[PDB]
């Protein structure tokens, strides 16, 4: 009978957690036994030697990761849809080195502080307070003593990867000075025009390799530049990003499509933000099937708060619209701050997903109303770890979540920035790390179909995803039971 | 109304977090007042530069912590009873140095591979197989070019405190290696009789000038020794244990005295375990006022579990006795494995507090279990960010736990280890890091009187304790609103 207790205690909590009450087939019962015996033996070995991935920082965990049974499995897996990723952070860097910075009239400068920059122009753009002399690549690389070096320099400056990290990056402002320098940097590749197509088109590629047929990515729409040194608006880089998954899915049918959250920088005033909101309104008028609605991005922690901005973030009520916004709220270490109420506000607002919410299980009263209102988070763990929120993984906060089974997706953030691809190491770090040894089959399966569900699709589009998923589905549980 | 439902949101969370429901009466009031002024004060500075030391390793972190004016209260403070503490890492190391091992008849020795050793003993003893040459500490000290410095080396030989504790300790395995050699080292310099007795007479004059009023103890009971050579057994030690507090009260009679929670390895096996839990019985029947229970001690993670000793462990119900439990269970960064079970299991066995309970959060039925049963966690904060559970204490999974009202003790398990006294620095990092910037004078007086509470006393003596404590209290009170 205490025997009995303890199985009923085991029992409610396997019941429980993500995915739980989930029922498998006689093939995913195959599929499961086959990929916990992996993941058992990859997790035993990792308890005799304590080198386990989710607990190492990821700069050093990655080459480990990629030789992971269990990697390789999820790798396959059809993930469902990204939901959670912003405009430059989801091309690998290495692209924008090696066939980007070759194009012609490609140039290179160094600001006053140093810090890299590039253009586009024809012909070389005049000295400006931001640079002292703008240098054609081409000429550049004729002058340099071994151009492999110079070109690994460069994406060097792409990335957050190195040795050290916790030399290199001593504290959360120093990672999110050097995280916002890279965006800096980068910004005058990717903004012109023939550039920006090819760089949309192969984020499609890369995140449909990886076996995700769906994207929402949070856009700044900054202008889009030509060499004849015309800028582009707001809605053309809409159009844009549109006409470019159209032709996308032309060649690839079971790929959904893209969407746009339009975003600002929490650093900005008030009346700003307020024009930003109108634009979003206008956006949303001009483009109802590709704008899903308004964000707020940057560093939670040193920008301005969801209440700091109240009368800004009202205005579409009290003009009588709704307005969908999808809230980076609570990516914070603190607690019982202004920071981390915004979740608290966000919910308030409406907010149809909130992003990251690493601090919601310190708020179980929030925790609460976001169930009952069904309000997902959106994880994505890896870009936690680089930016320092958390060391080891297996101390996410969202693991008490993942034991309940709070509403989530996964995501990957800005996966370029930190060595990633696509959605599976993200995928990786949940299933290994945050969901500890008895995370199965059935959390994964669930993981995927609510990235489904808490699309911003109509309830007829994710019909259709899901019976494309479904089949994407089979195929991957035959292949993995035999 | 959506203004009425944010209030009503963070009322839910102000009532629910520990001690929300508790009165404060209108000195209280100010106290708290001023309290939070100066906490409110020390986090927003923490906010602008990042110096914070909960998130900072604690010995980097401690002169720092020495400064806060919140520290400084909170050493004033009334704490009430030290419920998790082990034998031997309970008085400061400096005193084991320039006191203890420069009393006649004291010798040093090293083992085969190099470790460190003591003895007292009138006349040299032997060599043996563990020692090839003991020599006497008098002799040894001249021959030393700077004794100053032999005595520092000394001194940095018996805690763990280190600059770089990531490059010297660089997993959980090495600081647990470190760890018990530090046992190992001192346990020839305490268990000598008149050591002894002034170890545990020193051990409460240090908890008492920290304003902790009675203290509960895990105690291996190993052998304590004369200069001639003889041993004494348990039963002696017990005896002994008594008779010191007996003394301390004497003199301290605001002291409430100390028990006895006989602990043994969890390395060992079943039937030698069997033959500890037999032991236990007895010294409860010889010892009823003293000895409050039995508890499996030593590295979890690598240990046996609960499980594995079940036959043991059950002998008392077989016998039809009721042996108290405290088990150590859950202090593990795995989810889902053997070792976060133990908690369970402890639960299963009708233990009385669980030690430590870090897993906890990850287990809701477990969770919700305790809570029915009011079965508190000892939490221990600098222990578990010194043995490497988690990096930032911010992050510390109790914080859930505080945010619901958990039933909770704090204490601070072997603070000698980790350059630390009595119970305040532990009460920092929880009411600084752990419970976050709203917790207040509340959560302060319902972990005291927790303490009093889940202590193991009769409820008679709880009564008397619970007198004394709130005299201590109501002057603390007008000192700090004063
Ligand atoms: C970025 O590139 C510059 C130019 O070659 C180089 O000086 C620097 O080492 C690179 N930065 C990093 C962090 O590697
Ligand atoms: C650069 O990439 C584009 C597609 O984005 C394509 O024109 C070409 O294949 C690449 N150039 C080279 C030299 O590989
Ligand atoms: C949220 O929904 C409520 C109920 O319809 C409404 O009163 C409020 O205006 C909405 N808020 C926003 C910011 O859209
Ligand atoms: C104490 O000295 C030993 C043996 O020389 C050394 O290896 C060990 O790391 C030291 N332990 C400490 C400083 O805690
Ligand atoms: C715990 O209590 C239950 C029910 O009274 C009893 O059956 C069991 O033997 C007890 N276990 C121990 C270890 O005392
Ligand atoms: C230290 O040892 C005891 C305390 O246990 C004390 O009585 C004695 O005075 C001290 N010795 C010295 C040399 O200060
Ligand atoms: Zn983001
Ligand atoms: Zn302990």
């Amino acid at each position: 009978s205490i025997d009995e207790t303890r199985a009923h205690l085991l029992l409610k909590e396997k019941m429980m957690r993500l995915g739980g009450r989930l029922v498998l087939n006689t093939k995913e019962e195959l599929a499961n036994e086959r990929l916990m015996t992996l993941k058992i033996a990859e997790m035993k070995e990792a308890m005799r030697t304590l080198i386990f991935p989710p607990s190492m920082h990821f700069f050093q965990a990655k080459h480990l990761i990629e030789r992971s049974q269990v990697f390789n499995i999820l790798r396959m897996m059809p993930k469902g849809a990204a939901l959670h990723l912003h405009d430059i952070g989801i091309v690998t860097m290495d692209w924008l080195v090696r066939n980007v910075t070759y194009r012609p009239h490609c140039h290179i400068c160094f600001t006053p502080r140093g810090i890299m920059q590039f253009r586009f122009a024809h012909p070389t753009p005049r000295p400006s307070e931001k640079c002292s002399k703008w240098i054609l690549l081409e000429d550049y690389r004729k002058r340099v003593q071994n151009v492999t070096e110079f070109d690994d320099s460069l994406l060097r400056n792409f990335t957050l990867v190195t040795q050290h990290p916790e030399v290199i990056y001593t504290n959360q402002n120093v990672v999110w000075s050097k995280f916002e320098t890279i965006f800096f940097t980068i910004s005058g590749l990717i903004h012109y025009a023939p550039v920006f197509r090819d760089y949309v088109f192969r984020s499609m590629q890369e995140f449909y390799e990886d076996n995700v047929l769906y994207m929402e990515i949070r856009a700044r729409l900054l202008p889009v530049y030509e060499l004849s040194g015309e800028h582009h608006d707001e809605e053309w880089s809409v159009k844009t990003y549109q006409e470019v998954a159209q032709k996308f899915v032309e060649t690839h049918p079971e790929f959904i499509g893209i969407k746009i959250i339009y975003s600002d920088h929490r650093s900005k005033d008030v009346a700003v933000i307020a024009e930003s909101i109108r634009m979003a309104m206008g956006l949303r008028i001009k483009f109802p099937t590709v704008v899903a609605g308004f964000d707020l991005v940057g560093h939670e922690d040193t920008g301005h708060s969801l209440h700091d901005y109240k009368e800004a973030l009202m205005i579409p009520a009290k003009d009588g619209v709704k307005l969908p916004y999808f809230f980076h709220a609570g990516e914070t270490d603190w607690q019982g701050t202004s920071i981390d109420r915004n979740i608290l506000d966000a919910l308030m607002l409406n907010t149809t997903r909130i992003g990251h919410g690493f601090a919601l299980s310190k708020h179980p009263a929030v925790r609460t109303y976001s169930w009952k209102k069904d309000i997902p988070i959106e994880v994505c763990p890896i870009s936690n770890q680089v930016l320092k929120l958390v060391s080891d993984l297996r101390n996410h906060p969202v693991a008490t979540l993942m034991a309940t089974g709070h509403p989530m997706v996964i995501s990957s953030d800005d996966p370029a920035m930190f060595g990633a691809k696509g959605l599976s190491y993200d995928f990786y770090e949940v299933f290994m790390g945050i969901g500890g040894m008895k995370a199965d089959l059935r959390t994964l399966k669930q993981l995927a179909m609510n990235s489904i569900k808490y699309s911003t699709l109509l309830e007829s589009e994710k019909n259709t995803f899901m019976e494309i998923w479904k089949k994407r589905w089979d195929k991957f549980i035959a292949d993995v039971a035999t």
